[PDB]
């Protein structure tokens, strides 16, 4: 079933708003913001709400965030500075999938709202975390004039997409790759952008379904989207050489240099879940393709 969204109504100078993790008071405008979600940092940066942003993950802090990298830091996105949070008196907390096992301790220091996307309905989610956060600080013009831009960007992407070609979805790890099909975490490929998939039924699971080179070769996809997440968790592994061996090496992707190595702070840390990251992600796929 859908994920249920952000609802909320206008109660003077407050909003009363719930979302799958429960019902909370939110004031308008809220003034001292902390964002643990970076996609949605990203949206304040659009909307030209900065200043109201009190605290961030630094040590997640993607290259196309930097402006905000003399803000406080509440930790890293796996590792939240509950103590940070609390210092900074925050009248508002926004999380994603990553925090929803701490909403308990999060909302006993402010009202916590969920943004997280439903990877079965990317773009209806994508526009309700946008336009939720907009109603609060009555922005809801600028945000639907950025959206339809981005849906704009999509049927353009979609116009160069040749029908008869396969992907697949891998993440490396260590020396270890999973895979990833339509409706997954990084599922707009398939799922907006049309993208065809060589397997439409990939194991689900938050880091992804186990796989060998063997697979790849067997699925033998005309592209492969790779997501190096060591590079997120500082590992030394890397990606380029884990996928230069001989199975790989058969496939038409290898064959075609249709091995595109995607940004992983956009695709794993992201997630697509802000208007400047939705642009740029469907941008990168579609100069990688056409
Ligand atoms: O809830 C999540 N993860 C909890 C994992 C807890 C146990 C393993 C923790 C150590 C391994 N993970 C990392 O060290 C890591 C670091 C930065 C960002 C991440 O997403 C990470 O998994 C989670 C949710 C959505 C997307 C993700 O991806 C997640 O993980
Ligand atoms: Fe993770």
């Amino acid at each position: 079933p859908a994920m249920l969204p952000i609802s909320m109504s206008d109660e003077g100078d407050s909003f009363l708003v719930k979302d799958s993790l429960g019902e909370n008071k939110i004031p308008k405008n809220p003034s001292k913001v902390v964002i643990l979600d970076l996609g949605i940092l990203d949206t304040f940066d659009a909307l030209k709400l900065n200043d109201k942003v009190v605290g961030v993950p630094a040590k997640n802090l993607p290259k196309y965030l930097q402006q905000f990298k003399n803000k406080p830091s509440v930790g890293g996105v796996q590792q939240v500075d509950f103590e940070a949070i609390n210092a900074l008196k925050p009248d508002l907390i926004i999380i994603s999938g990553r925090q929803s096992k701490f909403y308990d301790k999060l909302k006993e220091i402010a009202p916590t709202l969920f943004v997280g996307l439903d990877n079965a309905n990317f773009l209806s989610s994508f526009e309700n975390n946008v336009l939720s956060v907009a109603k609060l600080y009555g922005l809801e013009k600028e945000a639907l004039e950025k959206i339809s831009d981005i849906k704009n960007e999509i049927e353009k992407a979609k116009s160069i997409v040749d029908e008869d070609k396969k992907a697949l979805i891998i993440l490396t790890n260590s020396n270890k790759i999973s895979a990833f099909g339509p409706q997954s975490r990084f599922g707009i490929i398939h799922d907006v952008l049309g993208i065809n998939a060589v397997d439409e039924n990939i194991k689900v699971g938050t880091h992804g379904k186990s796989i060998n080179s063997e697979f790849i070769l067997e699925k033998n996809p005309d592209y492969i989207f790779v997501v190096d997440r060591n590079v997120i968790l500082g590992n030394k592994e890397r990606a380029q050489g884990i996928l230069d061996n001989a199975l790989v090496a058969k496939t038409k992707a290898a064959q075609n240099k249709k091995i595109i190595y995607l940004d992983p702070e956009y695709w794993y840390l992201a997630s697509g879940n802000g208007l400047e990251s939705l642009k740029t992600m469907i941008l990168e796929i579609k100069n990688a393709v056409k």
